[PDB]
């Protein structure tokens, strides 16, 4: 905890030291200002002598001290703010890397709102409570120490009087401040309860009107708001008492401090300037107390934010993200098998997902699953989740030992409703390739021509640089699926995993989709998951899944003449 907070400021060792030096300089040459003002006043009022040549020099000299204080304050502010920024940036980048490196299963139990809030709000608190708050704390502490210590040096007898009435009175103020707060909380609770009755009923005007009971709601609300009104009166009385007592006490305390200082004769006589210095120091101490209180509150909030931020950066990923082996050397075309895998979602272990599999995929096949949960094979083949009780083999060797990046690069998937990123079409297509920057302009046009997407990609109102997304230029479903079809062609997937929408679409544009969605059967091992009979009659195997198991694993001819039907 506290040991790790020192680590954050370790990159900034030289910047922060200068800030503390300039802070202490400013405090020193700012708490010796009341002392000189007393001398200046005594030059002209306690005994005027015969005060025009011994006054210009003093003011002219003190102006220089004021200038130095201003410069020191400026430099301190600049250094502290820059250090805060340069710590917050590092925290933000490291937190984003740690979050993005984690496994998929973590995002199921954690909402995006919490992660975004940690990414923006809490980092500001953790970067401000280690540099831009300790300066204020140190300044407040120095102010209080120098103020109280030097207040005894001017008049000890009057300093023991100001520490016998101010302390006990301020104790009552803290006690009296909680009564008003609890009364206000009570009134606010009653108002919230009354409002919760007026939001439900407006939400159900249809049912409150069928029976004809509408006025009765008006009297119920009237009674509730009257009850809220009566409790609010008891708050006003206490507030009036507080205001009167606080004004009277302050005025009488100042008058009593002033009055006593004129009756001290002989032993400790107070010239005009010394009284002014005394009063200034009292004010300074009064400010410093509130400074300390604010510092403590801010420090506690900062520790609260740090408690949550100090966790994601130190969490081990559940499954390996790198450090694998790539066999390559060709001799690999979609030859994968299953060994009766059993697993449910890690998010929900209640209902089973896959209880049995005996499915095999050969080279140059258009094998097609069918049934009624069958879409989760997509998740398994790309190594996002992990089998619980089973084994997936790819050309003898299993997919566990392989490096996930190369495996996910070779396997390419196409769906019906694809997520579209907020960028130009000239980039989204390049997103498939290994290097999105190293793409020629004509390659995008050629790929659009292959997928027949030039009808809209070239002819935008903003051209190729159109921002595509849910906002602004809304692309149609057919076009936004044709762009996805064109996306995967650049990475040359040896295994293609299509998908079928249950809801039908317009047949006017169906020719282009039928020329890209299932016309990509260019010798690639394809596991089409569809329901149309055309794919069933235009493929090798039509294996059927039902009740979490594989029943039929024959070609189309064998399954064509079912024993029952």
């Amino acid at each position: 905890e506290a040991r790790k907070l020192l680590g954050l400021a370790y990159p900034e060792r030289r910047r922060l030291a200068a800030a503390v030096g300039f802070l202490t300089m400013s405090s020193v040459i700012s708490m010796s200002a009341p002392f000189f003002l007393g001398k200046i006043i005594d030059v002209i009022y306690t005994n005027p002598t015969v005060y025009s040549d011994n006054l210009t020099r003093l003011c002219l000299g003190l102006s220089a001290v004021f200038l130095c204080g201003a410069a020191a304050n400026a430099i301190r502010v600049y250094l502290m703010q820059t250090s805060g920024q340069r710590i917050v940036n590092r925290l933000r980048t490291s937190l984003f890397s740690s979050i993005l490196r984690q496994e998929v299963a973590f995002f199921d139990k954690t909402r995006t709102g919490e992660l975004i809030n940690r990414l923006s709000s809490d980092t500001a608190l953790l970067g401000r409570s280690v540099t831009e708050n300790l300066s204020d704390g140190l300044r407040a502490g120095a102010q209080a120490s120098v103020g109280i210590s030097m207040m005894f040096f001017v008049s000890p007898n009057l300093a023991t009087f100001v520490l016998s009435v101010v302390p006990p009175v301020s104790i009552i103020a803290v006690i009296y401040g909680r009564y008003l707060r609890k009364l206000t909380k009570v009134t606010q609770d009653s108002l919230a309860q009354a409002t919760q009755l007026a939001e439900e009923r407006i939400g159900n005007v249809r049912t409150v009107r069928a029976f004809g009971k509408e006025m009765t709601e008006i009297e119920k609300y009237a009674s509730k708001v009257d009850h809220v009104m009566q409790l609010a009166r008891k708050e006003a009385f206490a507030r009036a008492g507080f205001f009167g007592a606080t004004g009277l006490s302050g005025n009488l305390i100042v008058l009593s401090v002033l009055y006593k200082g004129g009756l001290l004769m002989g032993s400790a006589h107070m010239t005009v300037g010394e009284l002014s210095s005394f009063l200034m120091y009292a004010f300074w101490v009064g400010i410093s107390i509130g400074g300390l209180s604010s510092f403590y509150s801010e420090l506690m909030k900062g520790l609260g934010a740090g408690g949550r931020l100090w966790e994601l950066l130190e969490r081990e990923p559940k499954l390996p993200f790198n450090e694998g082996v790539i066999l390559n050397e060709k001799s690999f075309q979609g030859a994968l098998e299953f060994k009766n895998v059993h697993f449910a979602y890690p998010a929900r272990p209640e209902v089973p997902i896959f209880q049995d599999f005996s499915l095999s995929i050969p080279s140059g096949s258009v094998t097609a699953l069918v049934g009624p949960g069958k879409s989760t094979v997509l998740s398994l083949l790309l190594r996002l989740y992990d089998p619980a009780s089973g084994t997936i083999s790819l050309d003898g060797h299993d997919i566990r030992q392989l490096n996930p990046v190369w495996l996910r690069s070779k396997i390419g998937t196409v769906s019906q409703e694809p997520i579209l990123f907020s960028c130009s079409i000239a980039e989204n297509i390049a997103y498939g390739a290994d290097d999105p920057s190293s793409v020629t302009a004509e390659e995008i046009q050629r790929v659009a021509e292959v997928a027949n997407a030039v009808a809209f990609i070239r002819n935008f109102p903003q051209g190729f640089n159109t921002v595509v997304g849910e906002k602004g230029v809304l692309l149609s479903g057919g076009q936004k699926q044709r762009i996805a079809i064109a996306r995967a062609l650049l990475k040359n997937p040896k295994i293609l995993l299509l998908d079928q929408a249950t809801s039908a679409l317009d047949a006017e544009n169906e020719y282009l989709v039928q020329e890209a969605l299932d016309r990509l059967m260019d010798g690639r091992t394809v596991l089409v998951i569809a329901h149309r009979l055309s794919t069933i009659k235009n493929a090798n195997m039509v294996a059927v899944l039902d009740q979490g198991k594989i029943t039929e694993y024959g070609k189309h001819e064998e399954l064509l003449s079912k024993p029952n039907g």
